[PDB]
C-alpha cells in the first residue's frame, strides 16, 4: 500500500539522499524504458543535483521537469533553471529534449499553457518528484491553497514568496501523478513544519503525496 516514510538523519545528508534517488531511479530504469522526474529548485535540493549528475546514467531515457519556476529571466540567479542547469543538465550530458521547464519570456499564462502542453504530451504520470519544502511548509511554488488546488496541471501565481515575485508551478494535481515524492528538508524551522503536518495541519506540502510512497529525508 501507499504511505508516508520520514528518515531524520545526523550526518552524511546529501550522500545518503543521492545513494536513495540513486537506487530508485535504478530500479526504475530496470522497469521502463523512459522515466520522468519533477525537480524543485532552492538551497536544499542543488547540492543533491550536483551529485546525481555525476552518476552514470543513461541520461537519453531520463526526462526533467521544474516543479515550479519564479516569472523571472532565465538567466538571473533567482530563476529555478538557471541554478538547476548550472548543477545539473548543463554538466550531466542529458539531451535538450529531455528537458522541460517553464519559458519566462512568454506571458506568465502563456509560459504557463505551454507548459502544461508540454507535460501532458512527455507524460500522463511523473515517475519521482524530488521537492523541497519552506520553512512556512509552502512546496514548489504553491504558498496558498487555493492555487495548489486549481484545476489544471500548471498555474500561476500574484507576486509570492522571497522573491516576492510572481511564480508559475505545477498544481497539487500535477504533483500528485508522481508515483514517489520525495521530499528534502534541513533544519530545526522546517521540523518545525513537518511536525505540524505530521499532526494535520493544512500546509501546502500537506497535500503532495507519491500514488505509491512519499518520503522525507529530514537533516535534523
Amino acid at each position: 500500500m501507499e504511505k508516508t516514510v520520514i528518515y531524520l538523519l545526523e550526518d552524511g545528508y546529501v550522500d545518503f539522499v543521492v545513494e536513495k534517488i540513486r537506487t530508485k531511479m535504478e530500479k526504475l530504469l530496470e522497469e521502463k524504458d523512459k522515466i520522468f522526474v519533477v525537480l524543485a529548485g532552492g538551497r536544499t535540493p542543488l547540492p543533491v543535483y550536483e551529485k546525481l549528475a555525476e552518476q552514470k546514467f543513461p541520461w537519453n531515457r531520463i526526462h526533467f521537469f521544474l516543479s515550479d519556476e519564479r516569472y523571472v529571466p532565465l538567466d538571473s540567479d533567482q530563476s529555478n533553471f538557471r541554478n538547476i542547469n548550472e548543477v545539473l543538465f548543463s554538466r550531466a550530458k542529458i539531451p535538450s529534449g529531455n528537458v522541460h521547464y517553464v519559458d519566462t519570456s512568454l506571458p506568465i499564462e502563456k509560459a504557463c499553457e505551454k507548459y502544461e502542453r508540454e507535460i501532458r504530451s512527455a507524460t500522463d504520470q511523473f515517475d519521482l518528484a524530488i521537492l523541497g519544502m519552506g520553512p512556512d511548509g509552502h512546496v514548489a511554488s504553491i504558498f496558498d491553497l487555493e492555487t495548489g488546488n486549481k484545476d489544471n496541471l500548471v498555474t500561476f501565481t500574484d507576486p509570492s514568496g522571497d522573491p516576492k515575485v510572481p511564480r508559475v508551478t505545477l498544481t497539487f494535481r500535477a504533483l500528485n501523478t508522481s508515483l514517489y515524492v520525495l521530499f528534502l528538508i534541513r533544519g530545526k524551522e522546517k521540523i518545525n513544519r513537518l511536525t505540524e503536518i505530521l499532526k494535520d495541519t493544512p500546509l501546502p506540502a500537506y497535500f503532495v503525496r507519491g500514488k505509491e510512497k512519499t518520503v522525507w529525508f529530514v537533516g535534523k
